[PDB]
């Protein structure tokens, strides 16, 4: 008999997914790396080149972890001796291969500990930032000019953000933005003198006698947090006999009046840039508009160019307020924003008007704006069938927006229902990317016509190997909570026998704006549980959740720890109803934001699960970072939510924890959701009499990543599971 | 019928053990709590009276935690706000109560966050130390004469030890010591300043937003150790003198070549001080005799007067190098010492002659000195029957030495065999206390005729209770192994029937100079388990254990993990062997070094255990403290011990434990055995990809003794085991 996807599938790999990630260089060729040799693609005809050897850098001596070809192409950036830091940040070493005279640059090189590095968008000039201070290169091999010298170690950070800021306002290390040309370098500028530190034990190899404590500046709710400045700095005309001059442009006054974050920086043309502040109480923000001035020499923000975005409802933007996508010459833009029934739809601004126009309506959203010419802009939507958690490609006519033509929807319906894309330079050409609900595929296309070129990559080879495997099916449906529908999905067993009862495992994230009901393909944890332990895991989208519209993602504004977990609690009630489920057997998990609705439900004394495990969780939002945490529940003070914050804790309902078994895991070197949130829930349960399982991970953060690690967890979870479910 | 000692008895402490705890201020009265009451009892005729009301102190407005009496009778200390710190240390505030005027004393109090108060043996002066700094009050009303100003948090230490010194050298807070007629103060004073930090957080309440780092100076083996300096000052010059010189006495050069301890300080007479230092290679001490010159105001020390003391198989004394006990004129001093076969034997000195004479001998050791008077020597052994796990009570004739009088063998044989003894102030009455096989007897006896005045507690109370309880049984026996006997004890369940195979339960602890096979009654979790779970918990006293001779103790030097791990594994095999033990069901648990023997075991691969516990194990030797861990390892250095202690680690062993179920516990705030060990051995676990289970105890520390936690972890062990047991 076939056999069935396996644990140990799970955690080797045995199934692989292939991928096709090519990087565009110009508006008809691309990049691929195939046998570690890079190529370049015509995209109009397919046929391609060599552009660089594996072999060239035999003898180089080090591991090369990552390249990067120059604008130009006449040099490529070789990175290697990486080492990682939080979610995006990294250090690493640097040298510059000229492609041109097939030789290594000795002289002037970048500094060994570097901690990001970017070539300008034309050409070939290189600004990096080191022990955090900006340098930038007009030539490989010449000196480097310093931008700034007020670097200081988790102090001043120029060109990089802090710990918040790379977590939850940029997603990236880096915090520079060279100017369409590379003519001119904005960058941000953070102080986080006053923000306080977390601490940490890290014991590293049983070498080290003594632990180190690790600190870092993280403002928690409520706390300092840090202040930001943006400057701009003419590349063009350096010194190396004075030090370069950069121009501040001060956020607008209703910014100044209180705490605020700098959210976005989007150039609008070579002497025009856009910058989005946000206020700290997150529903208020403002676009600032500025050019440059030849004669003064200064960047002027005219306030007829001002924009403002605020939310009556909630926050501002999905997680922060969205980019705004100029036109050639600048004047106009299209940004993503709620429209009067909450639904996110493209926008059409005058720079120096304050009325924008929508171009696109309906019960439905658009996730985001991927390209725009003159005659259409192309963007990503999941309008199709009124599948919430479907993607699909659209481009609309921008001289009559009743004119929308859906790109992707046919090509494949029953394969393809979640789609991703990659235009080219000047969007002649596009990449398509289908994640599911079948394999992977990727194509390539042209734009005059919308022309299917060809196949990029099928996965044929994977779905050869799977004929032989017993997979599990996923179902997507919803089901109808006061008039509102919510959507679901279930992976089930193979051989799904209606008339059967099957234990169920509710997969939960529901932290604000996710979705985890999709017709996304994937081979995980799941896919294992259901095709060789027969479990059904199913996964709800309810209050709180994205994509929807605010009136269900707003829902949960102020409360965290409300609805969401209600929602959750409510569709396993309705599961267990199923025919097909064993309500003796139902049970939740979840990591992170779902780490906390997992325990939060665990102990909201429902009685409908039998067992759950949380990894990570929050335990309450008062120990969790500023950013997120007050962008959802305002500030812990009694003045303004407070309450609300002491309402939220796991801790406060740790002796309804008594009727169900309970596995807590944590990273001990999480620097995210400090150990801390961990200890405080197994002490309440400690004090209330309640036993548990538990389960620390060592030098651990919280993607308990490592591949020891890895496999250990979900190796220890299956054995709760089984156990719990009575399961051999 | 019949109900069993279950686990909430011994959580809960329904079956309750009484004792006598009284309190001798003179040669025939002692101070006995009655109720709240606090009795003065008159030792000849037994009658008593109300020597402090319980309803004195109603108002305080402080809830009392302890109090102390004045020498003199004439006021009483009471301490309350009591903060603990480590094993022995904790800061209190203390007000003073004079008992004539029956009045609080209100003026020059005592300072809030005192770390250490004790009276002077004679009178009423008081000494105290506060903020690391010594005082001293001649009157309770009265203001303190500061007598050092050197001292700083976490840096200097005067009057009081650091953490190293208070854990393994002096077992006590105090460094300090009054004179017997209380003109000297003698102290030591500690410097630590390059001894490193361990650091870890601590929670502390859910309010806590920022985890706290609890940073203290602890020397792990071969790192930088805290120096020492001894100073004497004169307190009857206080009030003479604007500052009072504090003479210092210096070690002498054979210490003072390397690094060495100060190990104890007996004053001999009003002015004659003894201090033995100890040097940092264990093996080799010195006791200097110091006396006060009246025309210098010194203190000299003559070398004709100084005693060395040293091994040649091991380190000196059992822990420690041993007290002194001065007689009278304070010319000579009896001390332990182990004599030429290797057992610990009293020793006569004269203080300026190097030989000494024993005074006792035999194939048995002397546990401790318990008084000295002019005509006799009263002392603690386990001689009778040849029971090393015993402790009876002797008399011995300093003028004719082949007089010994056994004072507690035969007082009643079947139910005492393990005294413990308390004399009043001149010895003129003693209480002795027996603590085992049976229930717990005190007893009050005059010395004058070695009569016994009458019984203070029977627990009759108990008895009556126990006997609807099917109680085990507790067995006391050895095996021979290579011609020298080792003991062991096992706790047999209720009915116990050699024909059936019982599930067993090895106890270890087997630290050096430890004893686990005794004659003690108890009732703990070992109770529960014999007589509900019908397990036998068995202990056993291989190489390395104490009071059986210098052979057995120093077998194990320069080489823990290895023949106290292989003796334990060995016992369980001799027991299997004896019939009634299933072998498919040997499990094995230890606390601290029992940690730490459990999980060498477990990781032996013998194939003799099934699962095992381990709670707050030590885990690899350089991790833990440089005074014990070199008084048996040496140094951790090429040039000593380094092999050994790279060579007994848990984490070495990991595979191995792919063959056994594992529990491992740990409190995340011990400043003992520090999580860091736990957090060493679960990385080592998960990198071979073992699956084990594992509890951390949030903000308990290495006795995990709060109630709460406390009941937290029995339960959770005993699920464990009776989970691996087939228990259910
Ligand atoms: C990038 O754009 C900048 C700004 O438009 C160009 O710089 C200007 O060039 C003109 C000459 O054509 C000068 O008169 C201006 O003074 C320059 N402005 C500044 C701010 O320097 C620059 O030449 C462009 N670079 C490229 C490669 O096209
Ligand atoms: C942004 O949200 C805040 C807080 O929800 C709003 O400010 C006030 O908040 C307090 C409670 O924190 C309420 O009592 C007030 O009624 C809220 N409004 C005002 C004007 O004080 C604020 O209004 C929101 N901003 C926008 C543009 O909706
Ligand atoms: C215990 O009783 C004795 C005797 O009854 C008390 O000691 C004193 O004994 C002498 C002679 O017997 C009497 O003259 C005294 O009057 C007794 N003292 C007192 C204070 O009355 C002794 O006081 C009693 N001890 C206690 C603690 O109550
Ligand atoms: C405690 O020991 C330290 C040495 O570890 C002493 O500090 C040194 O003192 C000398 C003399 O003043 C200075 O020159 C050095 O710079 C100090 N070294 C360090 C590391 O601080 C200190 O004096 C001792 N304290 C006491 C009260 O004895
Ligand atoms: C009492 O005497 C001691 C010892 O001389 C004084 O302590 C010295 O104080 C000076 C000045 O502050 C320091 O330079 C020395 O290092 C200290 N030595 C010691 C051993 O502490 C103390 O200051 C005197 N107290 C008063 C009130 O004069
Ligand atoms: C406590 O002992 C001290 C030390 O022996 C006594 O002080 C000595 O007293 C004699 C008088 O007999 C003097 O000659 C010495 O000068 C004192 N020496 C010192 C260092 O002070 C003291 O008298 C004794 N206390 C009591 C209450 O007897
Ligand atoms: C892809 O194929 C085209 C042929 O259509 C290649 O030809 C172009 O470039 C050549 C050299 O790069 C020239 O010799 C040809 O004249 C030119 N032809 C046309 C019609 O432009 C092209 O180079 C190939 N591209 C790659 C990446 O291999
Ligand atoms: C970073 O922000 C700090 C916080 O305001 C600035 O420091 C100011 O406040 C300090 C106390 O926190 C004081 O020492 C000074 O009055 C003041 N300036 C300095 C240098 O401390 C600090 O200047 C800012 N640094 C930069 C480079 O912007
Ligand atoms: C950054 O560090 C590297 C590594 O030390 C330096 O490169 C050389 O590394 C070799 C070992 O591969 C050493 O023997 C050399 O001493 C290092 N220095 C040199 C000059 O070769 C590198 O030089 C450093 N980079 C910078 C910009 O200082
Ligand atoms: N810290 C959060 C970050 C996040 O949700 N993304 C980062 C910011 N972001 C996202 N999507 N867009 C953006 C950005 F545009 F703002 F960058 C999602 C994730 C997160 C939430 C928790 F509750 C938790 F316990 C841990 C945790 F890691
Ligand atoms: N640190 C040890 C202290 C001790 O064993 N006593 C303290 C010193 N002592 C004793 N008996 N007499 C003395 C003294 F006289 F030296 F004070 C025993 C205990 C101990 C040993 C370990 F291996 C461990 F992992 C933890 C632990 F707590
Ligand atoms: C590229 O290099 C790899 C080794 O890194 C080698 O296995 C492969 O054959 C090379 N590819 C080609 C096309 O030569
Ligand atoms: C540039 O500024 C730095 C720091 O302010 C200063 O030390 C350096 O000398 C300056 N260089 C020049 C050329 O002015
Ligand atoms: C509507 O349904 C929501 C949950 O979907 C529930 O909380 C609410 O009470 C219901 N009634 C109204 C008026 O919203
Ligand atoms: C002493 O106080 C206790 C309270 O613990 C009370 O029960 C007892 O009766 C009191 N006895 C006297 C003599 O005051
Ligand atoms: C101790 O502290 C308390 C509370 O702060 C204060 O009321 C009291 O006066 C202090 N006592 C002394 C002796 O300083
Ligand atoms: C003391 O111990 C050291 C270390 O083993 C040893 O070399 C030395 O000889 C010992 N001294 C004596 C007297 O045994
Ligand atoms: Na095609």
């Amino acid at each position: 008999t076939r056999k069935t996807y396996t644990l140990t599938d799970y955690l080797k790999n045995t199934y692989r997914l292939k991928l096709y990630s090519l990087r565009w260089i110009s508006d008809h060729e691309y990049l691929y790396k195939q046998e570690n040799n890079i190529l370049v693609f015509n995209a109009e005809y397919g046929n391609s080149s060599v552009f660089l050897e594996n072999s060239t850098f035999d003898e180089f001596g080090h591991s090369i972890n990552d390249y990067s070809i120059s604008p130009d192409g006449q040099f490529i950036l070789l990175e290697y001796n990486y080492v990682k830091q939080w979610r995006h940040s990294y250090t690493a070493s640097y040298d510059i291969y000229d492609l041109n005279k097939r030789q290594l640059i000795t002289e002037e090189r970048i500094p060994n500990n570097t901690q990001w590095v970017t070539w300008s968008p034309v050409g070939h000039k290189l600004a990096y930032v080191w022990n955090n201070d900006i340098y930038v290169k007009i030539e490989p091999n010449l000196p480097s000019y310093r931008i700034t010298w007020t670097g200081k170690e988790d102090i001043i950070y120029n060109g990089i953000t802090d710990w918040v800021y790379e977590e939850e306002v940029f997603s990236a290390y880096s915090a520079l933005w060279w100017s369409p040309n590379g003519t001119f370098l904005a960058y941000a500028q953070f102080n986080d003198t006053e923000v306080p530190l977390i601490e940490y034990s890290f014991y590293s190899d049983e070498s080290l006698q003594y632990p180190k404590t690790v600190r870092v500046p993280y403002p928690k709710a409520g706390a300092v947090n840090p202040t930001v400045k943006f400057f701009v700095v003419n590349t063009d005309s350096l010194s190396s006999v004075t030090n370069a001059t950069s121009i501040q442009i001060t956020a607008p006054a209703s910014m100044l009046i209180g705490d605020h974050y700098l959210c976005d920086v989007t150039w609008a043309t070579q002497e025009r840039i856009s910058l989005q502040w946000l206020r700290r109480i997150q529903n208020y923000s403002v676009m600032d508009i500025c050019d440059y001035d030849e004669s003064s020499g200064r960047w002027n923000c005219l306030v007829a160019r001002q924009h403002i975005e605020m939310s009556t409802t909630g926050w501002v933007g999905r997680f922060r307020p969205s980019e705004p996508h100029f036109t050639l010459d600048g004047n106009s833009f299209y940004k993503i924003i709620s429209n009067e029934e909450g639904y996110r739809h493209i926008c059409y601004f005058q720079i120096d008007k304050k009325d924008c126009t929508f171009i696109t309506k309906g019960t439905w959203e658009v996730i985001g704006i991927e390209a725009l010419t003159s005659d259409y802009l192309y963007y990503i939507s999941n309008e199709y069938k009124g599948m919430p958690g479907g993607r699909n490609l659209y481009k609309i006519q921008l001289s009559d927006y009743t004119k929308v033509t859906c790109l992707s929807c046919e090509l494949n319906p029953e394969r393809c229902q979640y789609y991703s894309v990659s235009f080219s330079k000047e969007a002649k050409y596009y990449q398509l990317r289908c994640s599911g609900p079948g394999l992977p595929l990727y194509t390539l296309h042209s734009s005059v016509n919308d022309k299917g070129l060809r196949v990029l990559e099928d996965n044929s080879a994977l779905d050869k190997m799977l004929q032989n495997v017993q997979m599990p099916s996923k179902k997507l449906d919803f089901i109808i909570l006061n008039e509102t529908k919510f959507w679901y999905q279930m992976i089930l067993p193979p051989h799904f026998d209606k008339s059967k009862k099957y234990p169920l495992l509710l997969d939960v994230y529901a932290g604000p704006c996710s979705q985890k009901a999709d017709t996304v393909f994937r081979l995980n944890w799941a896919t294992y549980l259901a095709s060789t332990e027969n479990i059904i895991v199913a996964s709800f989208d309810g209050r709180g959740s994205g994509y929807q519209g605010d009136k269900i993602m707003h829902a949960i504004n102020r409360r965290l720890g409300t609805f969401e977990v209600e929602d959750q609690i409510e569709a396993a009630r309705q599961f267990s109803k199923m025919g097909f489920v064993d309500n003796k057997r139902i049970a939740i998990w979840g990591w992170s934001y779902g780490g906390y609705v997992t325990s939060m439900v665990l102990g909201s004394g429902s009685g409908v699960f039998k067992c759950g495990i949380a990894v990570a969780p929050v335990s309450r939002w008062e120990y969790y970072d500023s950013v997120y945490t007050e962008r959802y529940m305002g500030l812990p003070t009694p003045e303004d939510n407070l309450d609300h914050y002491r309402n939220s804790t796991v801790m406060s309902r740790a002796e309804n924890f008594k009727q169900v078994e309970y596995l807590l895991i944590h990273g001990t070197a999480d620097d995210n959701v400090h150990f801390q949130q961990s200890a405080q829930i197994s002490k309440a349960l400690v004090d209330v009499g309640v036993d548990f399982q538990a389960m620390w991970y060592t030098d651990e953060d919280h993607g308990i990543a490592s591949s020891t690690a890895h496999q250990h967890i979900y190796t220890h979870m299956s054995h709760f599971i089984k156990q719990c479910f009575s399961l051999p």
